[PDB]
C-alpha cells in the first residue's frame, strides 16, 4: 500500500523506528478519517513539546524567570507559527489521512500530526526522553 | 540547621538522591521568601506529572477518549484535591520556606513545591523518565 510507504520514509526521518507500527499509523489518522484517531495521542504529544522545551531552558539558565519560561513555552506550542511549520517540514500534509471533505494542508491537521508522533513514540518505546530527543534536532 | 535536615529526610522519603541539592533547596524556596524561588520549576513539575498520567493511560487503553484523558489529567493536577494532599503527606509545610506575609494559599503553597520537585529531580537527573519514575511512588503510595 502507499500508506505503508510513505510511513517508512516518515521513520527515517524523524530518525526513530517503530516497534509497532499501529502507534504510526494512528498517529497520522485524523480524526475526521475514523473514530480511530489521534485526538488522544496529540494531547499527549502537547505536555511532550512542554517538557522538552521546559527541560532545555531551566537546565541553560537556572535563574529564568517563570513569565520568560511560560513564554518560551507558548511560543514553541503556537500552532501556526512553530507546531504546523515543524509538521509541514516533514510533509505530514502527504501522509495524515483525512476525509475527502477536509483539506490535509490545514495547519491545525498539521500541528495535530505533529504532536501526535511524539505521543506515538513515547508509548511505543516505553520512555519519554526518547520522545524528547527526537523532538530537537527535528524542530 | 533544621532546614538542611528536612532535606536529608525528604530525599529519603521520596527515593532519590540530589548530585546539586541546591536545585532542591531551590524547589522548597517559596516566591516570598526570595527571588531564588521555585515558581519556574513549578511550571516544569507541572507539564512533568501531565506527562506521567498520560504515559500510564494511554499504556492501557490506546482508545480512550481524548475528553477521558483530559478529565484524568485534570484530576490528578488538581490544586486542592490531590498536589497538596501529595504534599502534604511528605510534609513539605514545615520545610517550604515562607514568608509572613504571603498571598497564595497554604494548597497552593503546598502543590507549588510539591510540582517544583520534580522539575529539580530531572534538573539533576538529566532525565525527564527519572522524575515521571518518581513521581508514580510518590503519588502511588496515597492514591
Amino acid at each position: 500500500s502507499p500508506f505503508a510507504t510513505d510511513l517508512a520514509k516518515l521513520q527515517t526521518q524523524i530518525g526513530y523506528k517503530f516497534n509497532n507500527i499501529n502507534l504510526l499509523r494512528r498517529a497520522m489518522t485524523h480524526a475526521s478519517f475514523s473514530q480511530e484517531n489521534n485526538k488522544a495521542l496529540s494531547i499527549f504529544g502537547t505536555h511532550i513539546i512542554e517538557t522538552a522545551v521546559s527541560l532545555q531552558f531551566l537546565a541553560k539558565d537556572i535563574d529564568i524567570s517563570s513569565k520568560a519560561l511560560g513564554r518560551l513555552i507558548s511560543e514553541v506550542s503556537n500552532v501556526e507559527s512553530s507546531c504546523a511549520l515543524d509538521g509541514d517540514r516533514l510533509g505530514l500534509g502527504k501522509i495524515i489521512r483525512v476525509s475527502t471533505k477536509t483539506d490535509a494542508s490545514n495547519s491545525a491537521i498539521l500541528c495535530t500530526g505533529f504532536r501526535a508522533i511524539f505521543g506515538a513514540i513515547a508509548i511505543d518505546a516505553g520512555t519519554v526522553d526518547e520522545a524528547i530527543k527526537v523532538f530537537w534536532k527535528v524542530h
